[PDB]
């Protein structure tokens, strides 16, 4: 479970290694790329890109593990973790967040700036650098590139929805099909049928279907675990969850939003409007009270057990020929 | 030279019809990419991907250009086009920019701001949306997504390279060697290499020393278009290059800076480190004064003509086999 991680986390130092390399005069900016990915690529949880080694074991029979596949299957890991920390440096400029992962935003330094936009795009770049140096003699090679390309496109379309959604923000646009849309394309694409997809192609499993199958289990886990995300950031225990929520001062599509309006009076419609946003504790205690009086807590909670039921019903549907346990082990990490 | 021209601009309007179709509701967010296509694709002189088409038509026999063939070179130069949009609409956040090509910044328009980012990821994007839907069934395929990947790696790189170079910014940096190794990066391999080498694939020309050879030209020239641009912004007529220059009030490593710091007396460093970059004309005036007391028009003028020389030798040693025209044209577009 966590014994792969130190392994994954240690394999970090051979991708910097290998991106910071025979040019003399652009020593300097290879430098700067070594502190941006030391800085941004460090420091979470390393889910996903744990994800793809996991799944890679998982499907591979083990007479053709040798070292050098695993080599490949804890690089492509951590190409998932580059695309989401090009992602997250993006989006942390474009919300003017202040922190990240508790620690500073990379824009937020001293001396980085708007410099972060092209700190990120470098992020993105490393991604095909390592495909090329690790897997370019693979049959499966341009299968990654697209499926990382694919996966980019997705989400920058996601962020383009949720950006049209949240600009003067209104709340008539926060319908349940937006929320699930934006869901969709701008965190369920990348988080989890990325690494699954990857781990797959790795293996040799490349047909559509297959990989359509797969895309619809974990789509709709995906749409959970961002629900989940929303519910907790409000009722979370701040010292489980070790995240502070702020999703009410700030205007966002939450699931919890959502809930709401649809569930809202008049009258209660106006007493969101006059508190989503206001960064008074007054008003963001005003908002929470009003999601407990419309027992939006309850409503998840069945909302969570329908999800549960649904998901295990499409595992038995179209996991197969992949091993349950594939599918399995991301739902255990994400239903609690 | 100029109706080839007017074919290229009008693929564009196919182009966008292709990127911008099957799913409702990412409807808004893709409403949204036209406006961003349409606003910063259009408008330039399209020199760079008309070499993608030109460089084609003068590779391949004429019995291999079916409508089909000349279709995927008119999408290829655009994705030239799409290329170095993205890192416009980029670097004119970083810098701070007003106008680009006499209009309002993408991302100073009233209600873009530093979404813009985002609007430059999904160009990016583009690129390998168009070759995926009009050349994933050709050999050079995956040449091209290596290449356009590459080429954009090597602009960030060069990318850096200027922003740690510019901040507080010191002339101590800008040396000779660190302003062609800017240029290299950051405008010679996507503005002169890239569109050459992709006709090169295109036309099934995929060696490496091919590749090799048509490169040192290529970055050559690509070095010299950038030093005349530096001369130009300064000494051009504004009537004439239609760009009123604005090098000097904005602290940049131009051509002239180098020279100019080259040929300096104690004195006269102090001089340029008093004027450089105030956006007093009186200032600006004074820097000018300056670079024609050290004649800097004439070292300009000399440089130009060894640089035809040089160039003419490099195209008689590493041109063959393609065409000597194929650099020769490019030759003929910066050389007056
Ligand atoms: C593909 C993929 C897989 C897993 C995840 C995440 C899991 C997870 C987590 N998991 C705990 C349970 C949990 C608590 C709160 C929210 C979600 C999940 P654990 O598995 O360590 O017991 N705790 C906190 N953050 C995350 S992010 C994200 C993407
Ligand atoms: C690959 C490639 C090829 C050509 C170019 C450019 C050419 C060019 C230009 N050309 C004129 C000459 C010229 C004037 C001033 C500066 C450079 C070139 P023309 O060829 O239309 O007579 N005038 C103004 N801008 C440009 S940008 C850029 C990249």
């Amino acid at each position: 479970y966590a014994q792969e991680k130190q392994d994954f986390v240690q394999h970090f130092s051979q991708i910097v290694r290998v991106l910071t390399e025979g040019h003399p005069e652009i020593g300097d900016a290879i430098a700067r790329l070594k502190e941006v990915l030391e800085y941004n690529a460090i420091g979470g949880k390393y889910n996903r890109g744990l994800t793809v080694v996991v799944a890679f074991r998982e499907l591979v029979e083990p007479r053709k593990q040798d070292a050098d596949s695993l080599q490949r299957a804890w690089t492509v890991g951590w190409c998932v973790e580059l695309l989401q920390a090009f992602f997250l440096v993006a989006d942390d400029i474009m919300d003017s967040s202040l922190t990240r992962r508790g620690q500073i935003c990379w824009y937020q330094k001293p001396g980085v700036g708007l410099d972060a936009i092209n700190d990120a795009n470098l992020l993105e770049a490393c991604i095909y650098r390592l495909l090329k140096l690790y897997c370019r003699e693979q049959p499966y090679y341009l299968n990654l590139i697209e499926l990382f390309l694919q996966s980019s496109y997705q989400t920058e379309i996601g962020q383009t929805l949720d950006l049209l959604t949240a600009p003067n923000v209104d709340l008539v646009r926060f319908t349940e099909k937006r929320y699930k849309s934006i869901v969709k394309y701008k965190t369920a694409f990348y988080s989890f049928y990325l690494p699954i997809a990857a781990a797959m192609y790795m293996a040799g499993i490349d047909g559509e279907k297959e990989h359509a199958n797969a895309k619809k289990i974990l789509l709709e886990m995906g749409e959970f675990f961002q629900i989940q995300d929303d519910y907790l950031d409000l009722f979370g225990d701040p010292s489980v969850t070790g995240k502070i929520g702020t999703d009410i001062q700030d205007n966002k599509c939450s699931w919890l939003v959502v809930q709401c309006l649809q569930r809202a009076t008049p009258e209660q419609y106006q007493i969101l409007k006059e508190n989503y946003g206001q960064k008074e504790a007054e008003k963001v205690a005003r908002v929470k009270a009003l999601y407990e009086e419309l027992d939006l807590p309850a409503v998840f909670l069945q909302y969570e057990e329908d999800s549960y039921s649904h998901i295990m019903a499409l595992i038995e549907q179209y996991a197969a020929p992949l091993p349950p346990a594939v599918f399995l082990g991301l739902a255990r990490k994400i239903y609690k």
